[PDB]
């Protein structure tokens, strides 16, 4: 349907202010190689640093900046990721309980696009979690 | 860590899609009158008008233009609700079914507010929901 929910968080004066921002009027059908489809906007006064990780249950690099996603409504997948552009941003990555979180500054935007290949997208909705870790 | 979740949203031309963008980094506490909580945005580019409410368990006007949400933890409530400047670009008000709607031309984007007198928030998440017809 057309309704929406969003939750509203209100708290004390955090280190990380996070902001996912969906690209709108994204087509159906086939897309160009690396079309941007939303951007993750990290903002902080305090700290310098974070690590970022999409959250999948198929993550397909060792870093967790790509990834894949089923449509909810058809099951069809694409693939997501950082672009190029944003992952040069990094000049380090931090292995955390075996695992690899690349480190990017602070204040800064980093895209998320359909990665590799142009890609035939199904019409449908498909979420995609981040995990910023200051 | 600080996890952010949205919907990435492919669709066909004549389709009707709405994104309901939050207000990241709002703080607790006493805040400004009318401070911007989230932005509601409508897309099609062959629909020529919406009506939109909001939903809760305690609507405060007659067309869902107003509401409080309650927190999850605490139980504390906010009052919510489409801003001065959002509710001018309104059409027209129309009944559907019994029920009182504000119709918006699609292409406008609405923002949605603390209502009212300034409001001191206590800490919390509090979720809305923004419910649009296509008209």
């Amino acid at each position: 349907g057309s309704q929406k929910s969003v939750d509203i968080v209100f708290s004390s004066p955090q280190d990380l202010t996070v902001s996912l921002i969906p690209v709108s009027g994204l087509k159906a059908g086939k897309n160009a190689p690396s079309a941007k489809i939303a951007k993750l906007v990290v903002n902080s006064t305090t700290l310098k640093e974070f690590g970022v990780r999409g959250i999948s249950n198929n993550v397909v690099d060792s870093t967790g900046t790509a990834w894949r996603v089923a449509g909810k409504n058809t099951g069809k997948e694409i693939g997501v990721g950082l672009s190029s552009d944003s992952l040069r941003r990094s000049d380090s990555t931090e292995k955390w309980n075996g695992v690899n979180w690349m480190t990017f500054n602070s204040n800064d935007t980093l895209d998320i696009v359909l990665t590799g290949p142009a890609q035939n997208v199904t019409a449908d909705t498909y979420p995609i979690t981040l995990d910023v870790v200051g």
